[PDB]
């Protein structure tokens, strides 16, 4: 499957540092923006503590690092991520944050949309112990024409 | 407004410690006015708004111009910032913005993250990440 290069949005910071990874933990969390293409549970999940969590905002929060390995593995059964652009990367107190542009796929339908989305991950020990993303997801069903919720 | 099982137990995680994150956090307390022409105060000339599901506005003007819309069907009645930070410029907030849509008296939790661009101690760019029909589907207003 061929996907086209996310584009620039206009309010891409004029700060060229703000995209780089300026920590081992900013480094960790743009390793696994690189990771998400993959569709592959069991490899995303290693990225993980045992006790963590994951939500997609607009769906129901997943608590413990089998339920967020089941959750990535039921998502990627259905989706595909083709692509992820970051272009904006922070970090304060432990807390790292991420705006960026996923082009997601649906399996059942062929059809992709680009989801503009801001998330937001919590780091102990160089791994994951929660990972929200924040989008609006009736944007997506209706642009891959399968209802998520 | 209730604690998130998932927000950080140190209360440092939603402190200030940056003159950008207490203006952020300033700002945040304001947006309680239901007042863009006080509001707008904090924006640069060059600058933007978005509420991710919804059109841009690209400059001070337009920007104004899409918060005093906001505001003629919303009331903001309370943000709670959980978790705020930044690097190279850029403030984010984790937060729950209480709105109350005036056309139905209804009220609803939205569950927000937001980045913002600050140069000079001015707002260059403010987008808000959340999803937008379940804020529709609480306060029975078709709002896209
Ligand atoms: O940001 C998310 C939005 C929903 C599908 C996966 C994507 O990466």
């Amino acid at each position: 499957h061929h996907t086209s290069k996310i584009e620039q949005p206009r309010w891409a910071s004029k700060d060229s540092a703000a995209g780089a990874a300026s920590t081992p933990d900013e480094k960790i969390v743009l390793e696994f923006m690189d990771a998400l293409t993959s569709n592959d549970a069991a490899k995303l999940i290693e990225y993980f503590a045992e006790d963590t969590m994951y939500q997609n905002m607009p769906l129901p929060p997943a608590y413990g690092r089998d339920a967020v390995e089941q959750t990535l593995a039921g998502f990627f059964t259905v989706f595909s991520i083709d692509a992820v652009e970051t272009f904006h990367i922070g970090s304060s107190n432990g807390l790292v944050y991420t705006e960026r542009v996923d082009v997601v796929r649906a399996l059942p339908t062929g059809k992709s949309y680009n989801v503009s989305v801001l998330g937001v991950f919590q780091l102990t020990e160089g791994k994951i112990t929660g990972w929200r993303d924040y989008f609006d997801l009736r944007e997506v069903e209706e642009a891959v024409d399968l209802p998520v919720r």
